[PDB]
Order: C-alpha cells, then sequence, then structure tokens
C-alpha cells in the first residue's frame, strides 16, 4: 500500500522560440528582459535552429542571463585569451615530456579513441580529414589542461559534440563544454558517485510510480538499474538522433519544471516499456537488450510530455515522500 498520485494531466507543448521572439526580449543595452518567461518558453517549445547558437551560451552558463552586451564582449575577450593559453600548454608538450607523463598520454589515447568513435555519420565529424574531428580532439585535450585531475573520461566527447556542433567556434564550444562538465562532473569521477547516486535516486522515483514494476525488477535482479547506465552517463545521447538531442538538451538546461528532470525522462521511457518487459518476463539480459534496441525509436515530444506530466503529478501530491521532494528540488 502506498501513495496515490492521482490522475496524470495531459501536457501540451508549444512551437520553438524563434530568433525574432528572442531579439524582442533584448533591450538596448543587450540585456534579456524576462528570463523566467524565456526559460518557460524554451522549456515549452525548444529553440529554432537559428537561435540555437546564441541561446545555448545562456542555457549552458557561458553567458549570464543578467549580462549586458558590453559585459559579454568583454567576457569573450578574456575567455579567448584564457583558452589559447591552456591550448598552448599541451600543444608545446614534447615527445620526451610525454614519455615521462603517464596520466597525460593516457588521456590522449582515450581522446583519440573516442573521437574516432564520435558521431561519424554527422556532417561535422564525417571523414578522417574533417576539421571538426580536430576541433573535438583539441577542445578535449585543452580540457585536460583545464581540469587535470579529471582529464578525459569515456563518454565526454558525446557530451561535447553537440555543443561543438552548435557553437562552431573552438573558444565558445570549450567554455560551454566546461560549464556543462561542471554539472556532469561526478559522472566521470574515479570512484563514481553520482552515477550511483542517480541510480539510487532513479529507483526511488520508480518505487513511487509503480512499485509493482520495481518488485518485478528485484525478482529479476534488475533492482539496481544498470540498464539505465548509458542513459544517465551521456544524457540519452545514444538514444536519439543528433537533431533530437539538440532539442532534448535545450529543454533540460532550462532547469524546468523541476530538479533532476532527466531522471523523470528515464521514468517516462521506462513506463512505456513496462508492460512488454513484465509480460514477456524479461530478465536482466533481455531488459538490457530491449532498452539498447530502443535507440532511435523514441519520440522526443512524447517523452518530454510524459516526463513533465509525471512531475506535475508528483509536485501536486501532498503525501509525496521527502526523499523524492529533495530529488525534485522542492527542498
Amino acid at each position: 500500500t502506498r501513495i496515490d498520485l492521482g490522475e496524470r494531466p495531459v501536457v501540451q507543448r508549444r512551437e520553438p522560440v524563434s530568433l525574432e521572439e528572442w531579439t524582442k526580449n533584448i533591450d538596448s543595452e543587450g540585456r534579456i528582459l524576462n528570463v523566467d518567461n524565456m526559460k518557460q518558453m524554451i522549456f515549452r517549445g525548444g529553440l529554432s535552429h537559428a537561435l540555437r547558437k546564441q541561446a545555448w551560451k545562456f542555457l549552458l552558463g557561458y553567458f549570464p542571463w543578467d549580462s549586458t552586451k558590453e559585459e559579454r564582449t568583454e567576457l569573450q575577450k578574456q575567455k579567448t585569451d584564457e583558452y589559447f593559453r591552456m591550448k598552448l600548454q599541451w600543444k608545446s608538450v614534447s615527445e620526451e615530456q610525454e614519455k615521462r607523463n603517464s596520466r597525460l598520454r593516457d588521456y590522449r589515447s582515450l581522446i583519440e579513441k573516442d573521437v574516432n568513435r564520435t558521431d561519424r555519420t554527422n556532417k561535422f565529424y564525417e571523414g578522417q580529414d574533417n576539421p571538426g574531428l580536430i576541433l573535438l580532439h583539441d577542445i578535449l585535450m585543452t580540457y585536460c589542461m583545464y581540469d587535470f585531475d579529471l582529464g578525459y573520461v569515456q563518454g565526454m566527447s558525446d557530451l561535447l559534440s553537440p555543443v561543438l556542433y552548435v557553437m562552431e567556434n573552438e573558444v565558445d564550444a570549450f567554455w560551454c563544454f566546461a560549464s556543462y562538465m561542471d554539472q556532469m562532473h561526478q559522472n566521470f569521477e574515479e570512484q563514481m558517485q553520482g552515477m550511483k547516486t542517480q541510480l539510487i535516486q532513479l529507483s526511488t522515483l520508480l518505487r513511487l510510480l509503480d512499485s509493482g514494476f520495481c518488485s518485478y525488477l528485484e525478482s529479476q535482479d534488475s533492482g539496481y538499474l544498470y540498464f539505465c547506465f548509458r542513459w544517465l552517463l551521456i544524457r540519452f545521447k545514444r538514444e536519439f538522433s543528433f537533431l533530437d538531442i539538440l532539442r532534448l538538451w535545450e529543454v533540460m538546461w532550462t532547469e524546468l519544471p523541476c530538479k533532476n528532470f532527466h531522471l523523470l525522462l528515464c521514468c517516462a521511457i521506462l513506463e512505456s516499456e513496462k508492460q512488454q518487459i513484465m509480460e514477456k518476463h524479461y530478465g536482466f539480459n533481455e531488459i538490457l537488450k530491449h532498452i539498447n534496441e530502443l535507440s532511435m525509436k523514441i519520440d522526443v515530444e512524447d517523452v518530454l510530455c510524459k516526463a513533465e506530466a509525471i512531475s506535475l503529478q508528483m509536485v501536486k501530491c501532498k503525501e509525496l515522500p521527502q526523499a523524492v521532494c529533495e530529488i525534485l528540488g522542492l527542498q
């Protein structure tokens, strides 16, 4: 016996924010007028392709919302200088230095490995002669100079590639990736807490939604949800088309409707596959295969709707447990 969530609302989404709608909210000083409203619009509709390059800078934290234009143009000047200063640090490393730096050449081999593996049918990264791959490589090496303790960990190029695609500039892509890595950091740490914390948080959400399904997974030894690992590490990057991911991440970065919205996206997908898994009586292996084969077969708009529908239903609940309250950011 547990919580009655009540009925699930139906969610309606809106058209993406146009370049024109954006420019209207900018004053003469280049400040943004209604932030909360713009965030609501970006969450509700996403961003038009033309608006994507400027607005992501604000979404990712590269440009502060309260900034003016002169503060931004001043910021880019410092960030350009700060970037190439760090790029020079690894680029001036000699063969002799590499022999004696084990951590550095380890990072480099991991980078070269993932880069060749990243988005190779995309126009930006296609072909072995593509400048885009060099940019991927360079930005990732420079991030090793920026954060040497973390360096490069597998899956970080999957996070960078859409950011590099949108920004197209080496300096801009780095600092956007840099702020993106700040929130994504504990995913790639040595003993990784925050992958474990997210899996714990995720199961907590599911036990509230359908506890029968959770009891099922425990019987199938799927109780710790390792099949959700790929989802959480790279934020669904492998489950969606490149264009779909752009829209998916735009919406997430608004930080609306609640905290850890990406966990509810997991719930959204998981409730759609809930019946097939239980009927066909899938075990841990069949579940992992079923979810991996679910790639590219998921509609973004449908999932964003269900995920928000769920959050609305949880926040409204007076009997909602405190553990979930913390996860959704109500505390």
